[PDB]
């Protein structure tokens, strides 16, 4: 047996980019993306593409309108897939048990109970979703009280690894790909099936199989030990603004350590995204259910830690700012959650922004790729329509301002003209670096008259 | 400036190894290793060195020719141009700051010893784990004392080795780190210590920083080392609550190229002389620097380790019935880490005593741990009422448990068909540290119960 | 149809003594040997001069022992010839180790089923009567599993005891309910079936209830808790009759009309004490914390915090009447024993109060109709007692130079002592304070005398 059509419920960051690489890798699978999204849908069917990534547009066109389809015929699609992927979000709740704590599986559970719905005969249905862990256990459950003769669904996890900004290169080129299904026959041939499809273009010794459980694990716990080093080094910041140390030559001197290598050492306002603060809330709930509550709080930190790196730069601001922001200008450079993405999920820029917000200051945003209904819809819940202009370029937001605000590390800021924008800010006039993208331009820009912090650089 | 006369004070195992491969490496170079302890100065220039692989062969390569080993501090600072601090810096045990903060007394003896006995321009390299800020102190000292033409420039050169691969660490190290003052002086006097290092490791792989950043990425890189076991460890206990493997979580983790694969071993809890002392230091100093929640951040990588320990113990104790009064427990394996004989915050220690104050009966085997310093370890008698020191075969002979705390290869392979008839029954198997993978089947067989860190 | 005709009894204690002392008094045709490792406890059951005080006790050993009663050290034997086995070993709080002032310390109880197995062959049944922490039983079994031989057939059975000291044999001789469990094995319910027939000797069989191991053992320490949970609630009200001027015997009465509630275990007192309900309601407490059950165990902590707050209270009163300072004031301990009608001193109040005492440098006097001086002394060593403690052998040289009489226990010569008498030779002014309330309806008279008066649950 030999999957031959692949449907994958959810076109967001991930249904798309993932379907689209299967897509151009094995020209005789046919892969349908679906969605209820409709004007998602819509622009999956367009010449603009509903999410910016590097290079997918190039991949998306080689293969739309032959092996790579996008619809919201959910049902049909179901049908006829040998391969269902749920990959529908799995948001924090932000009600009732476990609010702000526990993830959100309603749209989980809606795809399981539209795929039983909708099945006849043999289908491999896959969870790439983030999820609880034990969670493909409830879809396996649902599935057999809802059993129909000669239907036959096998349940596998499969993790997705991809960062945003780099989804392209890193679906292309996985470090490992993760599959967990039953140690039944049955859940190992369905395994064995879902590793031909990757086999098109992953060497098997990257192909790591198990359980459905130390699956889904396996995803948390990635994901908390790389958050946990950015708010390591978030707070060695703060040691370091407290003792004339520099972070940058720390996280050198630590990096060159092969043990503990150098990636995801830079330190910042803060992580963003929608997955690292929701995924380690999501381990820290399920500590408690566990009886761990040891474990739960050891995992808190990495949250706390990224919250107090956050509240500590949006004071800094006002404290260098004569402890009033009330009605000044201020430039925010930068709203994507990073860099080489449109998307805003819990970017440091919404809650710098938001901090900035209710002491009264008058922001002005500007972002290369970001919309700018979504900044808009981002600082709503008006305040929005007093204090918040978008700026279609870097020079009207610093026009007039007291203070310049860098909260992503898009290459164009290093690149800005200072003198043109120093000429027409407000005396004294200050630049906040909160991605240490200016290292190396503070001495020209102290001669100009800036005054200049950073995270992790004594002031 | 040119570096030609090097001493060296602490010949301890960060002094002379650090100081042997200097002298085998820059061979025009002199190079005086001095220390209080005659004792231990003899033994440099014995045949029994006071154990590093490699280690005696590069000692007597250069020793008599440009490595010297004398009792003679005085001297050896008078016409050295560089001089090490390599003293112990143990912690406090007393007063504010009590069991986390940097002891610096042997540090400020160093200083003061040094001002006293120089002239003219030396440079003076902290090589000791110190506080971020220390070398603050040992200039305050130095311009305090002053005379004329006296100028002492102050460096940071923090060591990195690892106990068991000192030369191989050293003939070729990661990165060499030496920080000093963005000044003039102090760049002049980094120049001069990466001229020396250069002569056997690549300029890529010096790095230079101001002297905060380079004892701050001391303590920091331990402390990060520390937190990723610590991590693994947390996620083992998740393992045992979820029916996964911490094995195999830990192969997924690690292969993610931004987390790497090392230092990703679960355990019973990390041990050696260094790891828990310097977080505590990182914790004590945010705590003096009033940044409460960076310290209780750093803190939860002790507490973490403490729980692992902590429970550990537990699983034997409620394992055994919820009482060990008056049982037979072996422990096999008291050193910190396999292949070597030091105990130093030993996790042995801990689930010893842990099992010492249930009162059950302690046999210790460890083929390379001396049986006076197990003794040293468990005290302050109880120990005489509830600790003898064992083979192993006698240490199980009608034990309710093996306990194994240290990672021994010899572990591995032992007779547990014959231990288990001698055994009380139900005979028990704790492993923390995942020694006896892959022969599970085979214990459950034998009768054994076996349990270990991250499965079940 | 298996019949028990020879009981062994491993413990010679409280439970022990009297049970198996019953057991042979209402079962002429069954041989009942009772043993331990204290030899001087097992040679005070073989002597005119008994080592513990329960009434009717004597009686009942006198008339049966050297017919089918028999004590003895010799424990093997017992064993080996034995076709019932009682464990009526002590189960005191952990004072060391991991769970130290909450736990069960088992070690007694292990010790036991070790030198069962060593020593048994054939087919016996071996009951806890012990009060153990749930699923102690099943830990016997997989001893006894661990260690078989060719022809060995040991059940397990719990059996836990409901009597209360100092009715012991009343109790012992009419329960309101015997409780056994065992397993649903069909050799389960026959050695069930077993112990039944011999208790159905004397009790009517609807009073004997059969269940599972772990329920019995829950069963006990949840009746402990709800038994020691009324005194600590009655204690409370107590509390607030003083500060409201209400009366706590008025009130206690009106709400044990209430026929849902109930008329026992209404009356007020210095503080419950006795060797099991503190530690079996921590038992209960730690038992939670393993389950994951915090809300269930602060719920269950609250019943000794209250008994604690009793007894520093009813202390504190004592200090503060005596114008806040008893440092080298003489005062009277009147009963040690932690009820009436026992020589046991086992968690009793008056150990605490006194060392309240004790730690404000009084000297106290203390009489107590039963309990014998060297237990007195044991009590509150740890001297501190040879220069603060005088054992007196009667009340009113306990009283003499008196500033303070403080009554502990509610033995009934206390409501008869000559008040003038001892009020002409007390330190003037003199207070008596009753901590058991038994000096009720001698209010007036004793004003008039010219005490000052004190008692729980008045103004
Ligand atoms: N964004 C990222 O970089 C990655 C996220 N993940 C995980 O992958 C999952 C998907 O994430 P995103 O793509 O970012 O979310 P998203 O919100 O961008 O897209 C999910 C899509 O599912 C659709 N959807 C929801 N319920 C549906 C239903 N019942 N039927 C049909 N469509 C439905 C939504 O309309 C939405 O367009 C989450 O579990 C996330 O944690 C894992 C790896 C990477
Ligand atoms: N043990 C390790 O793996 C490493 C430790 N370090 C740091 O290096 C330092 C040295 O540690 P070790 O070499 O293990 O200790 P050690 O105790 O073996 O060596 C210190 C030596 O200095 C001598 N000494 C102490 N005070 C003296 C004084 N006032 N004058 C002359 N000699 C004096 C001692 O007698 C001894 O010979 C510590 O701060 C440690 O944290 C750094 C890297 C690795
Ligand atoms: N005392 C009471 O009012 C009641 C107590 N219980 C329970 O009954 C049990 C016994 O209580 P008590 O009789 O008051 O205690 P106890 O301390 O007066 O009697 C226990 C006896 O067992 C002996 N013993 C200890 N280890 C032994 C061993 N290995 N072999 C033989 N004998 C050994 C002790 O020396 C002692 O004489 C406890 O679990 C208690 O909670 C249940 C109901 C009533
Ligand atoms: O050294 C660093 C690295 C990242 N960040 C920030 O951390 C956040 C997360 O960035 P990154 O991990 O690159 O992007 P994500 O798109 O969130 O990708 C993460 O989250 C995905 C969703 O689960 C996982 O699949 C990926 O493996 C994981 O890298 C962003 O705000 C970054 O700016 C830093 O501040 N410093
Ligand atoms: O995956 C792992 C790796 C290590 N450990 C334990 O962690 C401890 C640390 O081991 P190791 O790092 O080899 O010991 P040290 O000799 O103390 O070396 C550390 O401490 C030195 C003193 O500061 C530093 O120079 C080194 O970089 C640092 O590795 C030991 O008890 C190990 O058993 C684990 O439990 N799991
Ligand atoms: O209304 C009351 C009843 C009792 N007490 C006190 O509470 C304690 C306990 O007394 P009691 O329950 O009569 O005696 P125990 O010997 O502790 O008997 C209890 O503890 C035994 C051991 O578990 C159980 O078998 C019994 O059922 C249970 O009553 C003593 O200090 C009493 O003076 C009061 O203060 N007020």
């Amino acid at each position: 047996f030999e999957i031959k059509k692949i449907c994958c419920i959810g076109a967001g960051y991930v249904g798309g980019p993932t379907c689209s690489v299967i897509a151009h890798m094995c020209p005789e699978i046919r892969v349908t993306v679906v969605d209820v999204n409709e004007s998602r849908i819509n622009a999956w069917n367009s010449p603009t593409l509903p999410i910016y990534e590097p290079g997918l547009k190039e991949v998306v066109e080689s293969c739309r309108g032959k092996n790579l389809f996008f619809s919201t015929n959910i049902d049909d699609a179901i049908k006829e897939a040998d391969l269902v992927f749920i990959s529908v979000n799995t948001p924090t709740k932000t009600y009732g048990m476990g609010k702000g704590r526990a993830a959100d599986l309603k749209y989980i559970e809606a795809c399981a109970r539209r795929i039983v719905q909708n099945s006849n005969g043999y289908k491999i249905v896959t969870e790439k979703s983030t999820v609880p862990v034990r969670a493909a256990e409830s879809i396996r459950r649902i599935f057999d009280a809802n059993t129909k003769p000669n239907l036959n669904l096998q349940v596998l996890s499969n993790p997705e690894f991809l960062a945003e900004g780099t989804a392209i290169k890193d679906l292309k080129n996985p470090d490992r790909v993760l599959i967990g299904g039953d140690e039944t026959p049955e859940g190992q041939r369905a395994v064995q099936a879902l590793c031909a499809v990757y086999e098109h273009w992953v060497p098997r010794e990257k192909i790591l199989t198990t359980n459905t459980w130390s699956s889904e694990l396996s995803k948390l716990a990635a994901n908390a030990f790389l958050a946990q080093r950015i708010s390591s080094i978030n707070s060695i910041s703060a040691l370091c603004e407290a003792t004339g140390a520099d972070v940058e030559e720390v996280a050198t001197a630590i990096g060159m350590d092969q043990r503990i290598g150098n990636k995801f050492l830079k330190a910042s306002v803060g992580f963003g995204g929608s997955c690292f603060q929701k995924d380690v809330l999501n381990l820290v709930y399920l500590c408690e259910a566990l009886n761990l509550p040891e474990v739960a709080r050891y995992w808190q930190q990495v949250i706390d830690m990224n919250d107090y790196q956050r509240r500590r730069f949006a004071s800094r601001i006002i404290d260098s700012l004569f402890n009033t922001v009330t009605d000044k200008k201020i430039a925010i450079l930068g709203f994507a959650f990073k860099k080489d993405t449109g998307d805003t999920r819990e970017s440091s820029s919404i809650y710098i922004s938001k901090y900035l917000m209710d002491e009264g200051a008058h922001l002005h945003i500007y972002d290369p790729k970001v919309p700018r209904e979504q900044i808009v819809v981002d600082l709503s819940h008006d305040q929005v329509s007093r204090l918040v202009t978008i700026s279609k370029d870097p020079y009207e937001a610093c026009d007039g301002a007291h203070a310049v605000v860098i909260c992503t590390e898009w290459d164009m800021f290093k690149e800005l003209d200072y003198e043109r924008i120093h000429k027409k800010m407000l005396k004294p006039a200050f630049i906040f670096d909160g991605r240490r993208v200016l290292d190396g331009l503070h001495n020209e820009l102290q001669t100009i008259g800036f005054q200049i912090e950073t995270i992790g650089k004594k002031v």
